[PDB]
């Protein structure tokens, strides 16, 4: 009684960082399947169809340009792709709600819903529908309900979470730690799961494909990200203890990370974690727990976010304090803006939030980042303050020496390699005196900077041994 | 300082004995004495029956005892001869006063530090081996300097050691951790202790730090471990509420190699003598430092553990109509984990106590734990009176289950899997209920027999 | 389920006795048997002196007993033969554990259910007569379902009886309420109980609902009644502060026909075995459903009751120079309301307790409550030793009042009005105070005698 047969036609709705690369891998490993990536952004589709792909990922040019026009297609004709597909990935944003119930915590399902309604309209036959972009738990229930309405057509909804990072996407897709698939505990559900497993089996060992119920798969994505962020918050909390006692956080992280049950990854203390994943997913899970009347669990995971914001705040406090509790019109140089090194991504960057704290104190801020666009920077800061306030307080530099010049303080907020072995003796010389340096990323040599004559601070080190 | 040929350790229990046995084993040229005021414990160490059971410890001790391993109760004398001294006594938790329930009582560390001060003779290296609160070396350091008003350095070298794998763990440790003073004299004494470990441990696995980094590392490491468990336990309740399954989640999550798959077993809650103690010790530290933000964060780990136990008992009570006065319920398991009779901080103790507060009649079976050990443990969290009134103890699980209204599994013993649960069901009160705090039983199998069946991290209704 | 001909009630108390007597009385064809474990109580029911006094009850019982009404201690036999079984047992409040002080204990309801399951034999209709928590019927049903692997339905038929008017309440009820399962078999079972009641109750006063609506309706009705008293009592304090009179307010408010004129008597506070119990049951239910807003809303009724007693006692203590150690205070009234010996949740108990905490010497007079009941009541909220020290019980109000500094009316007995308050004033300590917690005395008259006089709901300084 076979309702879903072998998939030969795959569509992904959403041509962004998740959808594009994932489809490309499918087309590359599965020459028998037609894969079409659709998006109503006709300019972005034109980019994927051009000689310069809209994202840079190592290995991706080779893949897309070999397959495009053969078994990989990029189109803006969404109804036609939907009508012809056997399996449809949904790869859209779930922006955080800005107002109302779950403000600042709940994912907004408007795009997911929009795609589901389009599939309902244009499907024509039985489809497997697959949640690829991060969703709140029970999103598949909402999708299911939208699709079931059109069955007056058979649909199964699967969860297949992404585990991609920027810069390593092709390696992450070609050699994943695991592939996770969740579906309905039902015969039709098992059939649909099996057809998606069959796709991945083309290139992924069966024992690295993990199949679960739909809710476990959706939950596992949030929880995995929560566990990672918890590691960072746990170490960052201990950084304050080190500061208070004369222990060293670099030394504790080493000793702790050598237990094989804990592991040595994600144990770098910092001014705090950033990016479009960690806070968003931890807050999604908090909101979920609140909504389930599990306030104890909610409070437990909120602590991850509490520590992160406390790290950022207490770091800025220390800058404000050491500058005599007064910084109106006073020049401070920020080294770094992007949420981590080696990107232009600013989403949830600790730098945005530390700078905001210093803008409150009316500081005059000179920002340098190797990669982030000037326009992006000024838009970011405006969104958390005002266009007026950044006009007043914010100068962006294309040079680190131009930022540090005549500043009372240096603050390193992104861990760029090029900040290590700047000419710090010269920086010292052209600063105000006494001169202060704050290392939020633990990349600088404390001993050397001390010898140069800086008042020098790092997270996780006591100021006086 | 001062190359080291004579090593002494004060305290002859689960840390100091096994540690000294391994040092002698892998360094023949070092004479190792273990000292202790309990002469009968020293007698046990010098007999054919050693006082503690470690796998492969007998044959390490017997092939070294008399040769370069020595058990004495002459504490002053071994102190007098030594180059390097380990301190390996308890720091039981304060029972009252400042840090009641949280702060380690430094009274044995103090006693021994004062004994070192008297009967010294020369320069010593003094090493904290058993778990201490951070800056306990300051307190040792201060006692010892009142003898040199004789040239000391105090060192931290924490234990990383499970029961039943102590020999395995000593011979092939994940890491060896040593801290001392940041000074020429301090860096000397670190090197001299490094030397000893280099005799059998790769230099790459030997980490050296300052004293506080090392003291703090021990507590934080156990804190990270407990946190993984409380984290997954927190998620077990999400699973119950959504229809997700905790086994499926831990599986998916653990395959991230940055997270790892160890310590993601959900349960009624963690136990044993290190986890809660070290977490609370860390919570106390952070309070003392005016870091209330950090104290709250770590207290969360304990809060969830306690909450996991409370909510499991609440489910048992609720299922049995919110009334369990004089109702029979069987408890399968009492030890804090399987394959031991150690009951320290056991979740079984606390879930039974919650059930005793409702005046439940409780028949306990554990395969290993002594009847005397059980009744005394339950007494110390309740009363000798209440345990007399409420607790029976069986050495047959089938006798516990006979006439019971509920079965409650609290320890993950393998024998609890595939008892005759069809028989058990028939000899129970009906409706019959079973509650799995350890995720070892087959839910679909129990359902089909006709149990009303519950497991942590699984939704009741499918 | 056939037309019912044998009715059993398990529980021979204030509810089951009278209700069965009325059924037996109005339904000559039906054999009614009241059963109880308490052989002495059944003995009383079989004697020339029934164990309760109700107007009209003797006439009904003595005419029917041994014809179609029987009182037995043979529960298994009666269960066996019944078509329809009423459960009329206490659900005393949990004294420990989950819901302590708030949740009803279903132990007796469980007891009876398991006896029904054991001894039934055929189809039974099983009817919750005494007040149960919502979902009690589910727990009943789960016990009875296990037995039929016998054909059971569980109904709710709440009691609306009051002491002193039980026979009129039963013969001419405001409404009869029955809830059953949302099922053909459920609707059948309801029809058979509705047929029993249609023998004397018009059909338009018989109300049929689902089981949960019925169980809930009982608690909510008593909660609404208690709320009226706490509402008017909250306003009594506003009267005192402004110069309004509570008696005038109650009369004006009560003349609105949508409000109604009943249960608007201000007092030192409501009591009895129903009001606090059922509100606190409702409050516990709300907490259990995660409706903390509704829980808090209903807790307000009890908060005001307790605050009314507390503030009245505070007024006594303040007037008496804020010191009452060794100082004699006379208490007029101990029963929860006039014309009864029932003391359960009596405001007098809690006001006397407050006064005992200040080591006042209380001489208590009630026309009806027994000395031994009084002493035992007071001991249960203090101690046997406290009551021997502080409490004297008198058989005469002038004896109580002699040498007193205060008089305190706590129960609205008619004999307290038009005692000789001139003579009382003369024999008191001076200044002499009087406090009317029941609004039965003449304030002007007492003022004229020279009392410092106070009443709830009247401003002291006119």
């Amino acid at each position: 009684d076979q309702v879903f047969g072998k998939v030969s036609k795959v569509v992904c709705v959403g041509a962004g960082y998740v959808g594009g690369p994932t489809c490309a891998m499918i087309a590359h490993k599965c020459p028998h399947i037609t894969v079409t990536v659709v998006d109503m952004n006709t300019a972005k589709i034109a980019e994927w169809n051009s000689d310069k792909l809209p994202i840079y990922e190592p290995g991706l040019d080779e893949i897309v340009f070999a397959a495009r026009g053969r078994n990989l297609f990029f189109s803006s004709d969404i109804p036609k792709a939907i009508a012809e597909a056997d399996l449809i990935f949904i790869s859209v944003n779930t922006p955080t709600k800005m107002y109302g119930r779950g403000k600042g915590m709940a994912p907004d399902l408007k795009y997911v819903e929009s795609v589901s309604r389009t599939i309902a309209q244009y499907a024509g036959g039985p489809k497997i529908v697959v949640e690829k972009s991060t969703v709140p738990v029970k999103a598949a229930e909402s999708i299911g309900c939208i699709l079931r309405e059109a069955q007056k057509l058979k649909f199964q909804v699967l969860s297949n979470p992404e585990f991609l990072a920027e810069g390593t996407a092709m390696k992450d897709l070609a050699n994943p730690d695991r592939v996770l698939i969740g579906g309905e505990s039902s015969p039709e559900g098992l059939q649909a799961v099996a057809e998606l497993v069959r796709i991945y089996e083309n290139w992924v060992p069966r024992n690295r494909i993990i199949t679960t119920n739909t809710w476990s798969s959706e939950l596992s994505k949030l929880v995995a990200n929560a566990f990672l962020a918890q590691r960072i918050s746990s170490i960052n909390s201990i950084s304050a203890v080190c500061e208070a006692t004369g222990a060293e956080i670099s030394e504790v992280a080493h000793a702790v990370g050598y237990d094989t049950r804990i592991g040595s990854k994600f144990l770098q203390a910092s001014v705090g974690f950033g990016g479009s994943c960690f806070q968003k997913d931890v807050l999604s899970l908090v909101y979920l727990c609140e909504s389930l009347n599990l306030p104890q669990v909610a409070d437990y995971w909120q602590g991850v976010i509490n520590i992160n914001n406390w790290q950022r705040r207490r770091f800025a406090d220390k800058i404000i304090a050491e500058l005599f509790n007064t910084v109106t019109d006073k020049k401070i140089a920020i080294f770094g803006f992007a949420f981590k090194k080696n990107t232009g991504d600013t989403r949830e960057s600790s730098a945005i939030h530390v700078i905001k704290h210093l803008m409150e104190e009316h500081a005059k801020l000179s920002v340098y980042d190797p990669k982030v666009q000037k326009s992006q920077m000024l838009n970011d800061l405006a969104s958390v303050t005002s266009a007026q306030d950044v006009e007043r307080l914010i100068t962006v530099e294309s040079d680190p020496y131009a930022a540090a010049r005549g500043a009372h303080a240096i603050v390193v907020l992104t861990e760029w390699d090029e900040f290590v072995e700047l000419n710090y003796s010269q920086i010292h010389n052209d600063m105000q005196h006494p001169a202060a340096i704050f290392d939020g990323r633990l990349i600088l040599d404390q001993k050397a900077l001390r010898e140069i004559g800086f008042r020098t601070f790092a997270i996780g080190t006591s100021p006086d041994q």
